[PDB]
């Protein structure tokens, strides 16, 4: 099949990661999808050795080898690859940077952030604390690690980066501020939220 786009190469996933390894956060390629001929894929770089592969489903192809008139990414329809780059990918990159730039974002591993929170709770036994960190084994996820006070357990919740915001439990929170507010609401019993 023929795809006329500046960032299209018929790589597989591994080739794509090797190609992007020396690039920067947000750099990407459009590529061949593993199995099928009505699929394409985008691989993009989130961080050092951290890449996400995004599937594109085609609809309304004139024939097996033709580019679909409608392209679907994570449940959303788009007209073409350039629209996906502007409305889907650039958004996801925006949101990734919004979260990692936050004062409550911690670089470092799950274990490191858990230890930071344990230690902090030791010193401030009455103060709640929470941090976000990158899930390095499941690209595109974040940990939300928190502890209410010294008498309570440390917990780990999970946040998924989407093109519309940060998915936590129920909603796709469109900003980091709304995400933290939503987290705080989810800490309350259901009958004392509103």
């Amino acid at each position: 099949r023929v795809i006329n786009h500046p960032y299209y190469f018929p790589f597989n996933g591994k080739q794509a990661e090797d190609y992007l390894r020396s690039k920067e956060r947000g750099d990407f390629v459009i590529r061949q999808s593993s199995r099928g001929d009505d699929h394409l894929a985008i691989t993009w770089k989130l961080d050092k050795d951290l890449f996400q592969h995004v599937d594109i489903q085609e609809l309304e192809k004139e024939n097996p080898l033709a580019l679909g008139k409608v392209l679907v990414v994570e449940g959303q329809r788009y007209h073409d690859l350039d629209q996906i780059i502007v409305e889907y990918l650039q958004n996801k990159i925006r949101l990734l940077n919004e979260l990692t730039s936050n004062e409550k974002f911690k670089a470092g591993t799950k274990k490191e952030v858990v230890k930071f929170i344990e230690d902090y709770s030791k010193v401030n036994p009455k103060k709640s604390v929470y941090y976000f960190s990158l899930n390095y084994e499941n690209p595109g996820w974040f940990y939300l690690i928190f502890k209410l006070n010294a008498e309570s357990k440390l917990y780990i919740w999970n946040v998924k980066l989407t093109h519309t915001g940060f998915f936590l439990v129920n909603y796709n929170y469109p900003t980091v501020i709304q995400l933290c507010n939503g987290f705080k609401t989810l800490l309350k019993s259901s009958n004392t939220r509103n």
